[PDB]
Protein backbone atom coordinates (compact mmCIF):
# COMPACT_ATOMS: atom_id res chain seq x y z
CA UNK A 1 0.00 0.00 0.00
CA UNK A 2 2.75 2.47 0.97
CA UNK A 3 5.37 1.37 -1.57
CA UNK A 4 5.27 4.59 -3.64
CA UNK A 5 5.73 6.77 -0.58
CA UNK A 6 8.53 4.60 0.77
CA UNK A 7 10.30 4.68 -2.58
CA UNK A 8 10.00 8.46 -2.91
CA UNK A 9 11.04 9.28 0.63
CA UNK A 10 14.12 7.03 0.51
CA UNK A 11 15.47 8.68 -2.64
CA UNK A 12 18.84 10.33 -2.23
CA UNK A 13 18.72 14.07 -1.66
CA UNK A 14 21.35 16.68 -2.55
CA UNK A 15 21.99 20.01 -0.81
CA UNK A 16 24.14 22.91 -1.92
CA UNK A 17 24.74 26.31 -0.41
CA UNK A 18 25.70 29.73 -1.78
CA UNK A 19 24.66 28.88 -5.32
CA UNK A 20 24.19 31.12 -8.32
CA UNK A 21 20.66 30.59 -9.69
CA UNK A 22 19.88 31.46 -13.30
CA UNK A 23 16.97 31.18 -15.72
CA UNK A 24 17.05 29.84 -19.30
CA UNK A 25 14.58 29.55 -22.13
CA UNK A 26 11.68 27.72 -20.56
CA UNK A 27 11.02 24.17 -21.74
CA UNK A 28 7.57 23.81 -20.13
CA UNK A 29 4.79 25.98 -18.73
CA UNK A 30 6.44 25.71 -15.30
CA UNK A 31 9.51 27.94 -14.92
CA UNK A 32 12.80 26.64 -13.53
CA UNK A 33 15.82 27.91 -11.71
CA UNK A 34 19.13 26.32 -12.66
CA UNK A 35 22.21 25.81 -10.46
CA UNK A 36 25.53 24.15 -11.30
CA UNK A 37 27.35 23.32 -8.06
CA UNK A 38 29.78 21.08 -9.94
CA UNK A 39 29.32 20.21 -13.64
CA UNK A 40 25.70 18.93 -13.52
CA UNK A 41 22.93 21.44 -14.10
CA UNK A 42 20.17 21.00 -11.50
CA UNK A 43 16.82 22.27 -12.67
CA UNK A 44 14.45 23.36 -9.92
CA UNK A 45 10.77 24.02 -10.68
CA UNK A 46 9.28 27.26 -9.39
CA UNK A 47 5.93 26.44 -7.85
CA UNK A 48 3.66 27.94 -5.21
CA UNK A 49 5.09 31.14 -3.78
CA UNK A 50 8.31 30.72 -5.82
CA UNK A 51 6.49 31.61 -9.07
CA UNK A 52 5.92 35.14 -7.68
CA UNK A 53 9.26 35.30 -5.89
CA UNK A 54 11.77 34.77 -8.71
CA UNK A 55 11.54 36.42 -12.10
CA UNK A 56 14.49 36.53 -14.53
CA UNK A 57 17.41 36.74 -12.06
CA UNK A 58 20.10 35.75 -11.79
CA UNK A 59 19.86 35.05 -8.06
CA UNK A 60 23.04 34.69 -6.10
CA UNK A 61 23.39 33.34 -2.59
CA UNK A 62 20.69 30.72 -2.63
CA UNK A 63 20.62 27.34 -0.98
CA UNK A 64 18.86 24.42 -2.59
CA UNK A 65 17.50 21.14 -1.29
CA UNK A 66 17.11 18.78 -4.24
CA UNK A 67 15.22 15.52 -4.79
CA UNK A 68 15.11 14.31 -8.39
CA UNK A 69 11.52 13.50 -9.37
CA UNK A 70 10.35 10.40 -11.24
CA UNK A 71 8.78 11.44 -14.51
CA UNK A 72 8.87 8.71 -17.13
CA UNK A 73 7.81 11.25 -19.76
CA UNK A 74 10.49 13.90 -19.24
CA UNK A 75 14.15 13.14 -20.07
CA UNK A 76 15.39 16.14 -18.09
CA UNK A 77 15.86 15.35 -14.43
CA UNK A 78 14.39 18.03 -12.18
CA UNK A 79 13.52 18.86 -8.58
CA UNK A 80 10.64 20.99 -7.25
CA UNK A 81 10.81 23.75 -4.62
CA UNK A 82 13.39 23.70 -1.85
CA UNK A 83 14.99 27.06 -2.63
CA UNK A 84 15.98 29.33 0.26
CA UNK A 85 18.18 32.34 0.96
CA UNK A 86 21.60 31.32 2.30
CA UNK A 87 22.56 31.99 5.91
CA UNK A 88 23.89 35.42 6.86
CA UNK A 89 25.34 33.91 10.04
CA UNK A 90 25.86 30.33 11.26
CA UNK A 91 22.89 28.65 12.93
CA UNK A 92 22.78 25.67 15.32
CA UNK A 93 19.24 25.61 16.62
CA UNK A 94 18.57 22.28 18.30
CA UNK A 95 14.95 21.27 18.60
CA UNK A 96 13.22 18.30 20.13
CA UNK A 97 11.81 15.67 17.83
CA UNK A 98 9.19 13.57 19.64
CA UNK A 99 7.76 10.49 17.97
CA UNK A 100 4.57 8.82 19.07
CA UNK A 101 3.62 5.68 17.14
CA UNK A 102 0.52 3.46 17.40
CA UNK A 103 1.37 0.28 15.50
CA UNK A 104 -0.93 -2.18 13.71
CA UNK A 105 -1.45 -3.97 17.06
CA UNK A 106 -2.61 -0.67 18.63
CA UNK A 107 0.43 -0.51 20.89
CA UNK A 108 1.45 3.09 21.52
CA UNK A 109 5.18 3.86 21.84
CA UNK A 110 6.92 7.16 22.47
CA UNK A 111 10.45 8.14 21.54
CA UNK A 112 12.52 11.30 21.38
CA UNK A 113 15.57 12.70 19.69
CA UNK A 114 17.01 16.06 18.80
CA UNK A 115 17.05 17.56 15.32
CA UNK A 116 19.65 20.19 14.43
CA UNK A 117 18.41 23.16 12.42
CA UNK A 118 21.32 24.83 10.63
CA UNK A 119 19.45 27.25 8.34
CA UNK A 120 17.90 30.69 9.03
CA UNK A 121 15.42 30.02 6.25
CA UNK A 122 14.38 26.43 5.55
CA UNK A 123 11.89 24.90 3.13
CA UNK A 124 9.01 22.75 4.18
CA UNK A 125 10.34 20.48 1.41
CA UNK A 126 13.56 19.77 3.28
CA UNK A 127 11.87 19.23 6.66
CA UNK A 128 9.20 16.98 5.21
CA UNK A 129 11.65 14.87 3.21
CA UNK A 130 14.43 14.44 5.78
CA UNK A 131 11.98 13.71 8.61
CA UNK A 132 10.05 11.11 6.62
CA UNK A 133 13.32 9.48 5.58
CA UNK A 134 14.45 9.33 9.19
CA UNK A 135 11.03 7.87 10.13
CA UNK A 136 11.29 5.20 7.43
CA UNK A 137 14.83 4.28 8.53
CA UNK A 138 14.34 4.39 12.33
CA UNK A 139 10.62 3.71 12.84
CA UNK A 140 9.69 1.67 9.76
CA UNK A 141 7.24 4.30 8.41
CA UNK A 142 5.59 2.87 5.30
CA UNK A 143 6.40 -0.65 6.50
CA UNK A 144 3.14 -1.48 8.30
CA UNK A 145 1.92 1.99 9.22
CA UNK A 146 1.65 4.91 6.83
CA UNK A 147 -0.71 7.52 8.24
CA UNK A 148 -0.51 10.33 10.77
CA UNK A 149 1.29 13.65 10.89
CA UNK A 150 4.52 15.50 11.17
CA UNK A 151 3.91 18.81 12.91
CA UNK A 152 6.48 21.62 12.84
CA UNK A 153 5.48 23.70 15.83
CA UNK A 154 6.47 27.38 15.71
CA UNK A 155 7.24 29.76 18.58
CA UNK A 156 4.17 31.91 17.90
CA UNK A 157 1.95 28.81 18.36
CA UNK A 158 1.61 28.15 14.63
CA UNK A 159 1.78 24.70 13.04
CA UNK A 160 2.89 23.32 9.68
CA UNK A 161 1.44 19.87 9.23
CA UNK A 162 2.59 17.09 6.89
CA UNK A 163 0.03 14.30 6.49
CA UNK A 164 1.90 11.02 6.10
CA UNK A 165 -0.62 9.08 3.99
CA UNK A 166 0.27 11.15 0.93
CA UNK A 167 3.13 13.05 -0.60
CA UNK A 168 3.70 16.64 0.47
CA UNK A 169 1.54 18.82 -1.79
CA UNK A 170 3.63 20.24 -4.61
CA UNK A 171 3.03 23.93 -3.96
CA UNK A 172 4.08 23.53 -0.34
CA UNK A 173 7.56 22.39 -1.42
CA UNK A 174 8.26 26.06 -2.14
CA UNK A 175 7.05 27.30 1.27
CA UNK A 176 9.87 28.56 3.48
CA UNK A 177 9.96 29.27 7.19
CA UNK A 178 12.25 30.78 9.78
CA UNK A 179 14.32 27.85 11.01
CA UNK A 180 15.13 29.62 14.29
CA UNK A 181 11.40 30.09 15.06
CA UNK A 182 10.82 26.33 15.06
CA UNK A 183 9.88 25.50 18.65
CA UNK A 184 9.74 21.69 18.33
CA UNK A 185 8.72 18.88 16.01
CA UNK A 186 6.09 16.26 16.79
CA UNK A 187 5.46 13.06 14.91
CA UNK A 188 2.36 10.90 15.34
CA UNK A 189 2.25 7.69 13.30
CA UNK A 190 -0.85 5.51 13.08
CL1 LIG B 1 13.25 9.71 13.84
CL1 LIG C 1 7.04 32.04 14.88
CL1 LIG D 1 4.72 30.09 4.33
Amino acid sequence: KYEDLRAYYTKPSFEFEKQFGFMLKPWTTVRFMNVIPNRFIYKIALVGKDEKKYKDGPYDNIDVFIVLEDNKYQLKKYSVGGITKTNSKKVNHKVELSITKKDNQGMISRDVSEYMITKEEISLKELDFKLRKQLIEKHNLYGNMGSGTIVIKMKNGGKYTFELHKKLQEHRMADVIDGTNIDNIEVNIK
